């Protein structure tokens, strides 16, 4: 079994000094997956966006810290249930390889909470993608219970073969927002990809 | 408290086929052909992207073990390029979401093995089985299953719904869908199962 090199795998970067505060800028590493044009170049905290947030001690977001380090990743949409989805994509430096078994792990956060009158009740529904090229090889679309204010871990797997079509072609990973029901924010923290031949 | 959601000709049992690896080219009674992309025709041949029912049984030149279920599988053929988009099957069901509920969804799936006077089943187009509310895909497995040449594994898809979810009272809905990732662009479903617990 061999790790896969992500970068910002785990949101860390940016480093954020105040509990809940955090950026509406794309992560470093990441780029934002943006299908239906729901998320714009210049971002406030009113307009859809994405960012890294500190979830540290006494966050009024969770009932627990962040699944690693610090920080995690966030996408929030401010457009109606229905209007599309966004996130976070990035591609690697490795490529698909034959009779491999590739296995794909991400935490999920479900929001809880108030902030200043607002419900952070409700959770718009993840997709996690393994790509190969522009090719979605695998994908959990939303299979995972997940409860108001907590994370879960996601599994996402494939298994190459001696002819796959994608051979060599670099890998990548999306994280998306369905954007399936309100409150219309979630999270993803700590990418792992392995490899292990079969 | 599990109960089961009933589907109609949930493995593909109707038509009735007499001849071992036999097979019908339009919609299985019950279903609905998933076509987003217009790949598949409404009048079929043997000759171009279809679906149907298919009689794996005793002596089946194309698998290492029978149908998961009866005698019949149902299959999705499809003759474009890889890349071009996907079709399958769709049923949508009576039922409706309800709230505080876990759904599971389980299908068969299963990859064809073997060659015949040239043609070669070698390969796999990738399958996604999708549980609806409405128009919405609630829950999916995207290809996340390895299926070896010649058997069929089960996909189980799952959704929990809240007390105050969007698509409340709409009707469930199932599909079925050939990704066309790869070649042979053929794959084979059997044994729907959907069942609904009170969380
Ligand atoms: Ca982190
Ligand atoms: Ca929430
Ligand atoms: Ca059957
Ligand atoms: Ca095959």
């Amino acid at each position: 079994v061999v790790s896969i090199p992500i970068n910002n795998a785990g949101f860390e970067d940016p480093f954020i000094e105040v509990v809940d505060d955090y950026t509406v800028d794309t992560p470093p590493g990441w780029t934002t997956y943006n299908p239906n044009n729901l998320v714009p170049e210049k971002r406030t905290t009113w307009t859809s966006n994405n960012g890294v947030g500190y979830v540290g001690p006494g966050t009024q977001f969770y009932n627990q810290l962040a699944p690693e380090g610090r920080n995690i990743g966030y996408i929030y949409l401010a457009q109606k249930p229905g209007s599309g989805v966004a996130g976070f994509e990035q591609i690697l430096d490795a490529t698909l390889e034959p009779d491999t078994n590739y296995t794909l792990k991400v935490d999920v956060g479900n929001l809880a909470g108030t902030f200043k009158g607002l419900s952070f009740a409700g959770f718009p529904g993840y997709r996690v993608e393994l790509l190969a090229g522009d090719t979605v090889l695998a994908a959990d679309h939303n299979n995972l219970f997940i409860k108001e204010g907590e994370f879960k871990t996601s599994t996402v797997t494939y298994t190459s073969t001696a002819k796959d079509l994608h051979l060599g072609q670099k890998l990548g990973i999306r994280l998306v927002n369905l954007l399936q029901d309100k409150f219309s924010g979630l999270d993803f923290d700590n990418v792992r990809l392995t490899a292990e031949p079969t």
